[PDB]
């Protein structure tokens, strides 16, 4: 198709054609009837060669010509007005819709479980009529309403990922999100159950434990979605897989500091077993070394076995793990983040346009056909319609010349030798008298 | 026009509390109430005397850097409440025996305090595990190694690297920034004075002698006040110049052969 090739090759021309999509109405800004009109007739294919159809063989993902111009990384397109206004419109269609049902469905889960944990003192068994310590009323409708919301959010995520399941086909093995919704569901499910089976209520504020980290742990990845948050999701993303590629020297490094002060210093309460000294040095890995508690004041009492090799593992300790490795981590965190926020405003304009084109693949075609558009018109000088403020408030090149300049010097050398061709022509078919030998 | 300003919100807070720290020459006032506004106007004061020094040239960017870095904190905000949070009443859940972990707004404004390092790991948890005083210790050990990894680990040197980069970004143009100020803050200035004081004032030429010293003070004050893109393109133009001028050669040489004599070369 001819408009992914202009995309492709000359996106100057393209930046040409959508101008001509932009319409001024009266050519006069101070005008209240002023408006101007964007028509988007170049921006996608027609709706039927997007669903699979069996007449149809070929088909074409939505909104194509943003994707053509996500894959070719030509963000001075993205920010075009006509572009900007067709994201609206398709945001404005089903977008806030659906992204606002699919995060009320979760909220609905994430809400009485909190309310549930600070309005009951932990460690005491509570059931459907109150709080057992004698029973503790006054607060047993809430409680009730409580525990039925999260058992039964609890029970519609089983279904939904077990439609997932027979859905996805085992493609969604290597992934953490599923596992975290599992590890929510069956636990926000144990820490509720005394409704119907009574459990002894250790095993139940273990669970209620686990289920509040985790909900709002996994809360964060729903805030990937918008656009003034989902850059620092991704760059904690990427602090957080290189931590993991580091654990290994961590470990190692981190094991012989520990065993060489279970040894030195094994007669201290904190060095007293060995996993307790790998987790003593783990906890002194950030500069708390508590060199006055546990190195001076033995070695002026004569508490210290071998004080020569206690302060030099002590002085070895504080120039490798606090000075050098924190340094590591701190510069490849700057040079992650710098390598991230080099490529930014691609990066959302790209998570925006693959959510649409990825909800838009589920919907029918009905409901396409009655909810799209086809062109907007914008009046500046009328102001929006309070609520809508408080929203608006809560949301606030030498290669490619040298590379014309390469093209322009071949064309010159081709003509060149046209005409020195021609030179030779003119002497091999000249007339010369009085002028020989 | 003024609403979405900040300094005009500064100004209201430090002339209604400073007139409330001083009323009783009129009215008596319960000293409780005189000390707490007494607080918070010493406060505001000099926290708004820092945006006077920005009008100075020696000042004024460390200012705008402390501005980009403070609106970067207020974008990452969300992201802090929401793992703070988390932590705070997973805290609450596991440690509650302590006077910390009392109650879950005081676990929260403790875990804030535990962001920067100081975890109080001797205190909080192992000498409560000394003496049988945890209740699910393997969890309250698996939640503190996953603290230390999270937070002040990976959170803090996100902040790091984004400060770097804004402050990179900053210096890539302070030199034009400075003189961009100065201008400003003139040609602001100069639209509000009439027009008889701007003629009585101005001048045409001045006249420097570099041998003869300044006006003691003055030295006090002296002392305390201390492109391949354009190449290309000529290039490119000369380039242009070149093809236009082979251009015309070449159709006067065709003329040359268009209107050539040819004998004893023919057939
Ligand atoms: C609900 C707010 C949704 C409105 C919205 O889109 O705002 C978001 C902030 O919203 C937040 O910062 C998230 C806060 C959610 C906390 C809820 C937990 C309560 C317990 C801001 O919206 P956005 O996505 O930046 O822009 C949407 C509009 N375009 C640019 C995409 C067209
Ligand atoms: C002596 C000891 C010394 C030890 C030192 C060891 C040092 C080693 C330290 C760390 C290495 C291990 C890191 C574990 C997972 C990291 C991968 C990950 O989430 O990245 C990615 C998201 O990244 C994000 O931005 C999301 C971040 C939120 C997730 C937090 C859950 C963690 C809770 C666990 C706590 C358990 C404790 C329980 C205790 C009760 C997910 O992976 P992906 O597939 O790239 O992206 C898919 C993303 N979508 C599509 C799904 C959206
Ligand atoms: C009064 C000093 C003013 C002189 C001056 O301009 O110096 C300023 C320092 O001044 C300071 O560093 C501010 C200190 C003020 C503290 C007062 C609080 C006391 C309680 C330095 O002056 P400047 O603006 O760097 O240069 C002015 C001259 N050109 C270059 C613009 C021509
Ligand atoms: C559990 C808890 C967890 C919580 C975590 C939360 C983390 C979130 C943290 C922070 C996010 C919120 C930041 C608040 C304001 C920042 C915007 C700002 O000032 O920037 C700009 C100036 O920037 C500057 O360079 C000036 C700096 C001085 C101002 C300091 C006043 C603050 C006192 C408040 C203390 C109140 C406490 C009272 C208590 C008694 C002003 O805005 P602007 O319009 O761009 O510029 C106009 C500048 N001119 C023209 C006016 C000159
Ligand atoms: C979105 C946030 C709206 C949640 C409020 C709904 C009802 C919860 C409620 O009122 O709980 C009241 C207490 O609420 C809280 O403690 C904070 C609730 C915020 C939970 C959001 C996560 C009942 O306590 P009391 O009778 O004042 O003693
Ligand atoms: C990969 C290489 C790492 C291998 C090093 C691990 C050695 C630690 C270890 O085994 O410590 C013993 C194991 O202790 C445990 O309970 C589990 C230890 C697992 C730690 C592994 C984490 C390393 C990272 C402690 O000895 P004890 O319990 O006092 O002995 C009782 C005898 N009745
Ligand atoms: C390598 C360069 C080492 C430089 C100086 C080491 C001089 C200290 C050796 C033994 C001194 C005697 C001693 O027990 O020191 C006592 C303890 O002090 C020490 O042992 C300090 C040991 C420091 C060793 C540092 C070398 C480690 C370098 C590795 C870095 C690799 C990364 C206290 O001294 P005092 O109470 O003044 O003496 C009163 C009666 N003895
Ligand atoms: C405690 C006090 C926190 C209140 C601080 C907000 C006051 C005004 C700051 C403001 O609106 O700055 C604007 C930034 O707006 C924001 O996104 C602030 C978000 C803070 C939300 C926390 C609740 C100016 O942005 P820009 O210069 O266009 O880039
Ligand atoms: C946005 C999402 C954040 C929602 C989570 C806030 C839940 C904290 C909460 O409500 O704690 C309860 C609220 O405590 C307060 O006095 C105000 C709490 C406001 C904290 C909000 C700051 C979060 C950032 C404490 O419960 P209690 O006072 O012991 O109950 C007495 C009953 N007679
Ligand atoms: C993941 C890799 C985990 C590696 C090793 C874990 C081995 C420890 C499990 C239970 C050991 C028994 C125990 O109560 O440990 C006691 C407490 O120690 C612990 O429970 C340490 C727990 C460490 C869990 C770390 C795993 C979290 C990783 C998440 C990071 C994500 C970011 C003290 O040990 P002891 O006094 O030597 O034992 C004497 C009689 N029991
Ligand atoms: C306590 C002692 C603090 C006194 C330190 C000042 C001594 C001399 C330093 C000095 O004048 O350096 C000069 C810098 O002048 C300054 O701005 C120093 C400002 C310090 C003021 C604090 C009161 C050389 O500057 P450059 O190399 O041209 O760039
Ligand atoms: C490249 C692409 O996105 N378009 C541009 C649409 C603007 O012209 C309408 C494509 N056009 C076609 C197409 C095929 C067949 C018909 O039926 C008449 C219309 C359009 C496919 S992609």
């Amino acid at each position: 198709c001819p408009i992914t090739e202009m995309i492709e090759y000359l996106p100057e021309c393209m930046k040409v054609l959508l101008d001509f999509c932009m319409l001024h109405s009266t050519e006069d800004k101070s005008c209240r009837d002023y408006y101007i009109e964007y028509n988007f007739k170049y921006l996608q294919c027609p709706l039927e060669f997007t669903k699979k159809t069996p007449t149809q063989d070929v088909i074409y993902e939505p909104l194509t010509a943003l994707n053509a111009m996500v894959q070719n990384n030509r963000i001075e397109l993205l920010n075009h007005p006509v572009c900007k206004e067709y994201l609206l419109m398709k945001w404005l269609a089903y977008g806030f819709r659906a992204h606002m049902m699919n995060l009320g469905s979760y909220c609905l889960g994430l809400i009485p479980m909190t309310i549930l944990v600070v309005n009951i003192k932990p460690g005491m068994a509570f059931n459907s009529t109150g709080i057992i310590n004698i029973l503790d009323t006054t607060n047993s409708y809430l409680i009730k309403t409580c525990m039925i919301l999260v058992f039964l959010s609890s029970i519609f995520g089983y279904c939904k990922e077990a439609g997932q399941i027979f859905q996805q086909k085992r493609n969604y093995f290597m992934d953490i999100s599923n596992v975290l919704e599992w590890i929510i569901y069956t636990t926000g499910i144990i820490f509720v159950l005394p409704l119907f089976v009574e459990i002894p209520a250790h095993l139940q504020w273990q669970c209620g434990a686990i289920a509040v980290y985790f909900y709002w742990m996994n809360f964060l990845l729903y805030l990937q979605r918008f656009e003034n948050c989902g850059i620092f999701i991704v760059m904690l993303e990427v602090i957080l897989k290189t931590l993991l590629r580091s654990t290994v020297v961590f470990i190692f490094l981190l094991l012989a500091f520990g065993l060489s002060f279970y040894i030195l210093l094994n007669l201290q309460d904190p060095f007293s077993s060995p996993l307790l000294s790998i987790i003593q040095t783990f906890s002194m890995m950030l500069g708390d070394i508590n060199y006055r508690e546990s190195f001076l004041e033995p070695y002026l009492r004569n508490e210290l076995a071998h004080p020569v090799l206690s302060f030099a593992q002590l002085v070895s300790f504080t120039i490798f793990v606090p000075i050098v490795l924190m340094n590591l981590l701190i510069g490849l965190a700057v040079g992650d983040i710098a390598e991230v926020q080099k490529h930014a405003s691609l990066k959302r304009i790209a998570m925006q346009v693959e959510l649409h084109t990825s909800l838009e693949k589920k919907l029918p075609l009905w409901f396409l056909r009655k909810v799209d558009q086809k062109s907007t018109i914008v009046y500046p000088n009328k102001p929006r319609s309070m609520l809508f403020h408080i929203f608006c408030f809560l949301f606030c090149s030498l290669e490619m010349e040298i590379l014309k300049q390469k093209y322009r010097l071949k064309d010159l050398t081709f003509l060149l030798e046209k005409q020195h061709e021609l030179i030779k022509l003119i002497i091999q078919k000249m007339e010369i008298i009085s002028e020989t030998e």
